[PDB]
């Protein structure tokens, strides 16, 4: 009844202090993740290249057949370690291009020069959503294979830093025409991935496929979260990889079990057809916008607080 995980977000550090895990503990987590069935491993955190053992960690992903994605800013010593990371079998690179930046270009040019698939990532909001054409030209200029533009904080999970920062319905309708025209314009050259607030949807989307249903986030100290923003929710018992095997955390840790399945649900989700399709929406949005994480996501039209959130 409990599904196998597919992705793993490894926050290796918060650097750009001394409480970070040892190399051997990360190598164990990667091994246990492959044993559970994880496919993708996102090497990130603050700056994953700041780790001295970043090459050995990347090599273990290749040794275990895990698809490694280096989520990095591309600044500082990131370019120095790129050649070694390529040699050990780094599968993919994701450069957050939010726009000093000259050295991001040198890192990006070297990634494509080695033949690695590059993905520019950028966070868009009401202020900088007019910059989407500039991001499209940059991705083509650098020769990236993919371009991500998302109003959410972390791609995959549906959570925002603030509500007033979100873009207009007019801006979303505008950013569809820009992205769709550029998709046809660059069918084979670039892949464009847009994530924006759905102002026409009556029902919400499953956040990361559902709580405790796909992804794991592992903090630098070894704390395992069902999502990046899960520490927002109070009363959750997170387990550490230093005290349990990853499989026991995925299946038995109270933080993962808390909002997994449908037994936790309040109305209207508890008596709803779509309860096992979107899983009540996003827990963190519910908490951040209603005060209780077990509430229905206000993004849903059946939420009683949808009338207030829509006016905001
Ligand atoms: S009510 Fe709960 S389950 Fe039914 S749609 Fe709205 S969110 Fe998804
Ligand atoms: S971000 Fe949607 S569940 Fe935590």
């Amino acid at each position: 009844v409990i599904p196998a995980p597919v992705g793993l977000l490894a926050e290796l550090t918060h650097r750009c202090r001394s409480a970070e895990l040892d190399t051997q503990t990360w190598l164990r987590v990667l091994t246990e993740a492959a044993g559970l069935g994880v496919l993708h491993v996102h090497l990130s955190g603050g700056e994953p290249t700041a780790r001295p053992d970043i090459v050995e960690i990347t090599a273990k992903c290749a040794e275990l057949g895990l698809y490694s994605n280096l989520i990095t800013s591309g600044v500082g010593g990131a370019l120095a370690k790129l050649d070694a990371l390529y040699d050990v079998g780094l599968d993919h690179v994701q450069l957050s291009v939010q726009g000093a930046q000259p050295q991001k270009m040198q890192f990006a040019a070297r990634v494509t020069e080695l033949g690695l698939p590059l993905t520019l990532n950028s966070v868009i909001h009401r202020g900088n959503i007019h910059e989407v054409p500039g991001f499209i030209d940059l991705a083509v200029k650098l020769g990236a294979k993919r371009l991500e533009v998302a109003h959410t904080q972390y791609y995959g999970w549906a959570y925002v830093n603030r509500a007033a920062l979100m873009p207009d319905k007019s801006q979303v309708d505008e950013s569809i025409r820009i992205v769709e025209a550029a998709r046809e314009r660059l069918k084979g050259q670039l892949v464009i991935d847009l994530v924006v607030p759905d102002y026409y949807a009556k029902y919400p989307k499953a956040c990361a496929g559902g709580w405790g249903r796909k992804l794991m986030n592992v903090t630098p100290q070894g704390k395992v979260l069902p999502c990046h923003a899960a520490e927002t929710i109070p009363g959750l018992e997170f387990w550490y990889v230093t005290d349990h095997a990853l499989g026991e955390i995925w299946t038995k840790s109270p933080a993962f079990a808390a909002y997994r399945g449908t037994s936790w649900m309040k109305e209207p989700c508890r008596s709803c057809d779509r309860r096992e399709k979107d899983w009540g929406g996003c827990r963190c949005q519910a908490l951040a916008l209603t005060g209780d994480a077990a509430n229905t996501d206000p993004a849903c039209s059946l939420s009683p607080l949808h009338a207030k959130m829509r006016d905001l």
